[PDB]
């Protein structure tokens, strides 16, 4: 019955009940004249179940599906509108996300999509208690106390729209108005990155007419050296270049914690001259892309054991302004590219401050394992309960499987995730799936590769470590009747992939893996 699958305490009919959906670039406008059905996509979610028009109850969560779907790392956010329905509206939260459960609970149609019933006259009568029509509810994500609704998409159209904000007004460089909007959820650190870009750019200058540093500059090979000999050629260009003037903050700070040593700054610039190639420099997008993937990044952040040292516009543009020069250096030693340094390098790494900087102003997602976890690189990973590794061979319409994942101290980066299949049977719901960091939704692009596995990356940059957490939710739909059997899956992992590092001269992302176990 409904008592089965709704939450009475949650559910309630309300006057002009208002929630807030995020807007792309292109939309911001055409929105406001009406909620409708896009004539093609996935119209609100891969299952039709599921399909429909989502809002949220929180507008900096709505906020985080305003970003270009075609530049997903560096692309301009749109905005966040408000949409109300006039009248009565009821919200009805469930217990469970399952839809054929709640179809059969319910005792709605076994053969109509759940969405579709919701927005039916006898539903409405049925569960309204009086009011024009029915939004679903869930929770939000693991981490967080958000609300997602669900809305019915003929019923959507009696819904009013108004802006909340549009991003791109404000005129601001990358992704900063978002950034800044989020940052008011919290107050915290919201610094101020216009300030910093400028600061930035009068400390390169400073350092370039440096005497010591020029010299020193004087001294690299220039020329195409290896790995060990180019860190060391850069490991005394920091200790060179820390002693000047506009860095004084950062020498300071430097001794204090053995992340924020030269050595790492040395490899860090090292490690990236390596992976942009000429195509890459020429564009941010991916630029941001190779960057994300990389270990290390506390170091020019100045983030380690749980806490953000670089909290201030001028530090950290002495830090971003050090890094610059030094994968100035590294490029013609180890690299193949003038001008990314000081600008894509700077403008690809501002946005991953920002995104880091957005999860240690979030509250810590639920620190501990719950399992033992597997520990590799740094990272930890563990099921979140028992029954998260578990495949139950006989499961009605969908399963969710939650994965904890933590790193150890300074931020790592989730490169993506591989998820298993079964040819038709059992299949990856890409819109359900997701990674939570510390409760910021982060949607997937997922694709096939081989032997019965699905790749998702995350849209925008992940990052664990000490006070950064994430919950994986690996969303499977059942697209056939016919049983499961424990011996018919090609893969029995799901493998988590993180930093890119060089194994046999070779760059490969670090994998960790855990087991399913498959059972009635
Ligand atoms: N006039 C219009 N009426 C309705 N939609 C319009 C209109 N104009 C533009 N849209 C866009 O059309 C899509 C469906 O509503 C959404 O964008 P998306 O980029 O596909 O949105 C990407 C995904 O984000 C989900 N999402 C988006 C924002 C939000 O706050 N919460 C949320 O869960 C979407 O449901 C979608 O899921 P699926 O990709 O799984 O379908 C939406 O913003
Ligand atoms: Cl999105
Ligand atoms: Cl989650
Ligand atoms: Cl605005
Ligand atoms: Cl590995």
């Amino acid at each position: 019955g409904a008592d089965d699958v709704v939450d009475s305490s949650k559910s309630f009919v309300m006057e002009n009940f208002s929630s807030y959906h995020g807007t792309k670039p292109g939309y911001v406008d055409s929105i406001q004249k009406g909620i409708q059905k896009p004539k093609s996509g996935t119209q609100g979610n891969y299952d039709d179940d599921w399909k429909g028009f989502y809002s949220t109850d929180n507008k900096y969560d709505a906020a985080g599906y305003s970003v270009d779907n075609e530049n997903p790392l560096s692309g301009k956010a749109g905005g966040v509108v408000k949409v109300t329905y006039p009248g009565l509206t009821k919200v009805l939260a469930l217990k469970v996300d399952n839809a054929e459960t709640i179809k059969k609970e319910l005792g709605l149609s076994l053969t109509e999509p759940l969405m579709e019933q919701v927005g039916t006259e006898e539903f409405i009568k049925r569960f309204g208690d009086g009011a024009s029509r029915v939004v679903l509810s869930l929770p939000f994500a693991e981490g967080s106390s958000s609300v997602e609704y669900i809305n019915n998409w003929e019923q959507a159209k009696a819904l009013s729209v108004e802006l909340e904000i549009n991003f791109e007004t404000r005129g601001k460089r990358g992704q900063d108005a978002m950034y800044e909007y989020m940052a008011q959820a919290c107050a915290c650190i919201n610094l101020d990155w216009d300030v910093i870009r400028d600061k930035t750019k009068t400390k390169i200058e400073s350092l370039k007419e440096h005497g010591p540093i020029k010299n020193k500059m004087s001294e690299s090979p220039n020329k195409t050296v290896s790995e060990e000999k180019a860190k060391q050629y850069l490991e005394e260009f920091h200790q060179t270049a820390l002693e000047h003037p506009e860095l004084s903050e950062l020498k300071t700070v430097t001794g204090t914690n053995p992340v924020f040593a030269g050595a790492n700054y040395a490899a860090w610039a090292v490690n990236v001259a390596q992976v942009i190639d000429s195509e890459t420099a020429d564009n941010l997008e991916k630029t941001t892309a190779a960057l994300s993937i990389l270990p290390g990044i506390g170091s020019v952040m100045g983030i380690a054991d749980g806490a953000v040292h670089h909290n201030t516009e001028e530090i950290v543009a002495q830090s971003i302004a050090l890094s610059s020069l030094m994968v100035a250096q590294a490029i013609p030693l180890v690299g193949e590219l003038i001008g990314f340094a000081a600008y894509n390098f700077v403008e690809s790494i501002i946005n991953l401050f920002q995104v880091v900087h957005n999860s240690y102003n979030r509250p810590a997602y639920s620190p501990g394992h719950k399992t033992q976890p597997f520990l590799h690189d740094g990272y930890a990973v563990s099921w979140n309960t028992v029954e998260d590794s578990i495949i139950r061979t006989g499961f009605q319409g969908e399963s969710g499987h939650d994965i904890k994942i933590t790193a150890e101290n300074t931020p790592l980066p989730i490169a993506g995730v591989l998820l298993p299949t079964i040819p038709g049977k059992l299949d990856v719901n890409k819109s359900k799936t997701h990674i939570s960091v510390n409760g910021r939704k982060i949607r997937m692009r997922c694709r096939a590769i081989d032997g019965d596995v699905t790749f998702c990356r995350p849209k925008s940059p992940v990052y664990v470590g000490n006070g950064v957490h994430a919950n994986l939710h690996v969303a499977f739909h059942r697209s056939s009747s016919e049983k499961i059997h424990s011996n018919e899956i090609s893969s029995d992992s799901i493998g988590v992939l993180g930093y890119q590092k060089t194994v046999d001269h070779t760059k490969v992302n670090s994998k960790l893996s855990l087991f399913f176990e498959i059972k009635s």
